[PDB]
């Protein structure tokens, strides 16, 4: 596409809508929010306030990477909000996955509203794609492939424009049952091993992640009465997320994953690989 | 080695020890007790009382097979004992794996003692191998591989002398947490599917089974969403159990297993394959 002309017009559009007001955008690290943020930034520079909320449920290294990218490389106003305590407290004892999602959504809005008020913004930029504050949706006519192309054109890093999707509730829906700091810590480390080994093996799945199942087991070494955690590895191929298949991952890759998780995360005693397609199963476990 | 001589000698030894009294043996379906039973039967005929206890945790078709083999084809003096209510009732509310095993052991002894008292035998036959009632252990000098040879020589079916080992507590240790009739029914059907697919593909693992994890997932049943269960598939290769590797099962076989479980057992919505070796893990989950 004529991206140069697309950018030009869009930046112009945003400039004309915002004028001399402040706008705000929530950054997740996702390709959509990232692409929208760069467009708005090209439009209004220092009057754009990017907000990154550390929920405590993000992937290993994500907070650092988002800051480095948006603050350091792109030179945006980036409000880093450490909300980990707030989110962990809000989820304490919650086992129903629908309630986890509902509460995380609620708490995000609280924290984000709190920041927006201090900024005095007039406009909200959102990364909505095809399918208070006035709404600007610069990516509204674009599909996922087109957004990825634009992100590339705008100079966003490959880590972002090629990224596998990561849910709003983050690692909280990758822990079966009540979320705690320790359970998130374990699943975060397991997730990172999965992503590392998937990348190493040149696998290009739709999604690849770890889930802490809650089931416990004793092993055959050391304290053989100590119950250890169980991780499920979920790796799927899909065009859209609508139908998906469990990936036929080479055996040595699964072995590396199982070995690394049990060796490097001593709290985990068992590793299982999801072999279920969608349908009948969801991609996420919760 | 000389099995004809071994049998002639052992039979004589049993005849000489027991004389005109009765002996009793607990039949598990396992190669050791099966072999010891056939020898004792050769020795003393109907004065051998073979007790087979249906714990309620046996595999699909196993009780029928044990009865057919020992009562119908061998002509043994078999006591078929249905003790299901006793075992399930005893396990009400119990989730701790060690407690489950302890209770099952206790109940078995209770059941066996009750039957033995009515039989009034003077000798207990056991299938102990190398390395009240007077004990006879006709296999005491034999190693595991030798017992299998002997079982074949005595005309025991291949389904016994080449059987994968199966725990005394049976499917009860293949249900995470409280053992209930429904959970046993589900895992029984899943186990059958796993063994059937292993057989279909001509695989010869050390053990191949299913475990009901107790982890719920959101599936569809007809026109509505429904919480469904999660099965773990455990298939291992091993010399003698000392260590074991998660088997590199052909993807097509894993897919048949996942497909059949979720299609034929609609209570199950997700299937996971254990990729953990021993060490660090145990083979069973409980």
């Amino acid at each position: 596409m004529d991206w140069g002309r697309f950018v030009e017009e869009k930046v112009r559009e945003i400039r004309e809508t915002v004028g001399d007001s402040k706008a705000i955008i929530a950054l997740s690290g996702g390709v959509d929010s990232s692409t929208a943020a760069v467009l708005a930034h090209k439009a209004i520079g220092d009057r754009l306030h990017a907000v990154f909320v550390n929920t405590g449920f993000l992937r290993k290294g994500e907070p650092e990477f988002v800051v480095k990218t948006f603050r350091d490389e792109f030179g945006m106003n980036l409000h880093y909000v450490d909300a980990q305590d707030r989110f962990f407290s809000a989820l304490k004892g919650v086992t129903d996955p629908e309630e986890k999602r509902k509460i995380i959504g609620r708490v995000f809005i609280e924290v984000f509203e709190e920041v927006a008020k201090k900024i005095g913004a007039e406009y909200l930029i959102q990364g909505t794609i095809a399918p208070n504050l006035k709404l600007i949706e610069p990516l509204r006519d674009l599909y996922k492939d087109e957004v990825r192309e634009l992100a590339k054109f705008l100079g966003l890093p490959e880590k972002i424009y090629n990224r596998m999707p990561f849910p709003g509730p983050g690692l909280a829906v990758r822990v079966i049952g009540e979320v705690t700091p320790e359970k998130i810590r374990i699943v975060r480390e397991a997730n990172a091993i999965v992503e590392e080994e998937v990348e190493r093996a040149g696998l290009r799945p739709w999604q690849a992640f770890a889930v802490l199942l809650g089931v416990k087991t004793v092993g055959v070494q050391g304290d053989i009465r100590a119950y250890k955690e169980t991780i499920a590895v979920r790796i799927v191929e899909s065009i859209d997320g609508m139908t998906a298949n469990a990936m036929n991952v080479p055996w040595e890759v699964l072995q590396r994953i199982a070995f690394r998780i049990t060796s490097e995360i001593p709290e985990v005693g068992r590793v299982l690989y999801d072999i279920t397609n969608k349908p009948p199963a969801t991609i996420e476990f919760e």
